[PDB]
């Protein structure tokens, strides 16, 4: 039964880690909230998305100091996943939450991805077409609306050539990195972008670790 | 004995050569259930109604003229399909080792590679638009409800669909050869393994139903 | 430290092979130049791109005999990379240069790819949307314009259903085939197109080598 030792060790490891992480998510104090980020974006969902980005980043650093990356650690990184292409401006990220500014300047679309995280996007500009699984009709969302991509749900997304939004996710963030980097490995082969994504995600983790040490 | 390093290589070449003649001889001596004109005619008769109403009447007509070969309503579900760079959904009605009939379409604007496989495929558009770009050309053609696109064996084209395109599709050949292309984006791009499970689920039910019909006959 | 011998040989092998190629590219006599191809393509940037294809091939074979493939060795080969799909007509190709006619008859777009080659495209018809890295707005280019994709640059490309262009690239051409065939391996699995791409690239390499033997 020695050959089965490896198979038992992974099943026991996955079952223990599944209860360890799920019990952590149900007992962890969270920094941001899905309604908090959506409300913040709706305050400026009339202005220019560049003007909205500035006022949103300023308001986030006031209400949650020590949790948003500095302007020195901010950069627009391309994101290739599920067949669509966009760019992100990661403001905050931990092992359980993340807040970023996502959007695209071209017409893209594809698979939303199925992972262990609840994702909410509040559109600031452009349009957002969503196709839920098992249906034959899609819905188009406009600036001001908030789309909630629930955990375990898989939909089809599509954006116009000027769509920008504010996004908040909660769950187990590392579970999404397999889907977020799939097209970067097998399609674009833009390993420099792969480096940028790990770079800014590590800075957000080190910043979050630095805040817990001071408290 | 130089045949030791070549033992795996010869067995695969011998295995492929034996399997190639056994499958191609089967396709030339097997009685087929459906017909390429039969599915296309049935879909074109309902290409003026709403595609949801057309789906219902086509499934009824298929179960009337071909009982025991179309899945029951309990075993039907819309499964996402990501392949060649496009994304849609299918409703597998019938499928065997040599034929398959399903309802495919998309609610978004997608497009990509049609895939090159060992199966002749015909699609009759019920709604939306269908742009096809054949290999070796510099211009594309747009197909409208009522038209039928024939994707011959070994042909590779570029496909593109509008945000409301739905169609009835029939394929004949060696169906397992197409599953390698149908699941490529599901493995390397979307990683939606639950959809991968659904595809294997609905394709197995169609095989078990078709096998269940052969046992009673 | 015995197992680190392979790792040192790889670091020394990659660093030395980088110096030899980069120093070769910076001191090598080239056949074509981007301004030569750009002027030739801009003169024929009209509506009838098929007539433009013929007139460009004739002019290229006059001023550069023995460097452009004959009509017998020409075929339109599909190109799937970065999420977009088009077709190419390889006219000239070496280890450092290539001249081809690229375009698409459908609406595609995706990652431009980051590789070791400077690429310039002069639009003959259609439209070309380029989304530079780190920005939030994209630009649309029209027939007559020339887009220069420099080495190490990564952008988002998008084309309309009638875009055709003349392209010239210079750098390390074998480094670009890894990106050009990525989607063909992991998405389309069109092994026949993979054969066509290697076939026409081999004929173009053998043609360029055949001219060096006669000279
Ligand atoms: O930044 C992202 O992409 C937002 C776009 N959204 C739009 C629709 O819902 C899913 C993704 C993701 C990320 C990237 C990098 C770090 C952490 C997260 C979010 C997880 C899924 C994709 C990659
Ligand atoms: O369900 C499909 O996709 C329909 C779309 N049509 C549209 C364009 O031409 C090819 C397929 C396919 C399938 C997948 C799995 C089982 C049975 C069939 C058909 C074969 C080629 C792709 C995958
Ligand atoms: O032929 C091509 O594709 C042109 C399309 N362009 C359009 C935008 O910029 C990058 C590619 C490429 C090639 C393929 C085969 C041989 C030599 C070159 C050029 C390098 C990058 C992709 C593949
Ligand atoms: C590649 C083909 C694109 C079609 C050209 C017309 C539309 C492109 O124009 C786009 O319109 C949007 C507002 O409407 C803007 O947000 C985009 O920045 C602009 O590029
Ligand atoms: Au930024
Ligand atoms: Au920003
Ligand atoms: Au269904
Ligand atoms: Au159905
Ligand atoms: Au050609
Ligand atoms: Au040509």
């Amino acid at each position: 039964l020695w050959l089965g030792l490896r198979a038992v060790l992974v099943v026991a490891g996955l079952a223990v880690l599944l209860q360890l992480i799920r019990g952590w998510l149900s007992s962890k104090s969270y920094v941001f909230n899905r309604e908090e980020i959506a409300r913040l974006a709706k305050e400026h969902s009339g202005l220019d998305y560049e003007v909205a980005f500035s006022k949103i980043i300023v308001e986030l650093r006031k209400k949650h100091p020590g949790h948003i990356l500095q302007d020195e650690d901010l950069q627009w990184v391309f994101v290739n996943a599920g067949g669509w292409m966009g760019s992100m401006c990661l403001l905050h990220a931990s092992l359980t939450e993340y807040v970023l500014l996502f959007g695209t300047a071209v017409d893209t679309g594809g698979h939303s991805g199925r992972y262990w995280a609840e994702i909410s996007d509040t559109i600031l500009s452009g349009t957002f077409r969503q196709w839920k699984e098992g249906t034959t009709k899609s819905e188009i969302f406009y600036p001001g609306d908030t789309i909630v991509h629930e955990v375990g749900e898989a939909t089809s997304v599509q954006w116009s050539s000027g769509t920008w939004m504010v996004e908040y996710g909660r769950g187990f963030i590392p579970s999404t990195l397999a889907f977020a980097l799939a097209d970067t490995i097998f399609s674009t082969q833009d390993f420099l972008t792969l480096f940028y994504t790990v770079k800014v995600y590590s800075k957000a983790l080190l910043l979050e670790a630095s805040t817990h040490l001071s408290q």
